[PDB]
């Protein structure tokens, strides 16, 4: 089952997350409930200059379901961006996350002149399939 949220983080340069310090999006679906979450410093010192970007499940009444994903940034002219994907489906339980703990740079992302902070919003888009 193939589904998608996209994510729109408003005055992204306002941002006073720390490293470590996380952002979690609303829940959605295609009685499975995910979200994503950003760290936009990143976890631990080797990835302090990215954003690190999970998919959460957040609610499941099965123990375990298998899922693959696709993050992307939806750029000023509304275009994909910089995906990554997993490389396979990964097994997520309640509570666990999978993701890029270096998605994108910092120092490429917070300057403007890329066109990817467009009205200082981060939009991200993400598909997700469970398998």
């Amino acid at each position: 089952v193939k589904f998608s949220y996209m994510w729109t983080i408003n005055n992204f340069s306002f941002c006073r997350e720390e490293m470590g310090e996380v952002i979690k999006s609303s829940t959605f679906s295609s009685k499975l409930k995910w979200c994503l979450r950003v760290n936009p410093k990143g976890l631990d010192e080797e990835s302090k200059d990215y954003l690190s970007l999970y998919l959460l499940l957040v609610s499941c009444p099965k123990s375990e379901v298998r899922a693959k994903f696709k993050f992307s940034i939806l750029n000023a002219k509304g275009e994909e961006t910089k995906a990554m994907e997993s490389q396979r489906a990964y097994r997520f339980v309640q509570g666990k996350d999978w993701g890029f703990k270096k998605f994108i740079r910092r120092g490429f992302l917070l300057d403007e002149a890329n066109g990817l902070l467009p009205d200082d919003k981060l939009t991200l888009f993400c598909e997700v399939s469970v398998v």
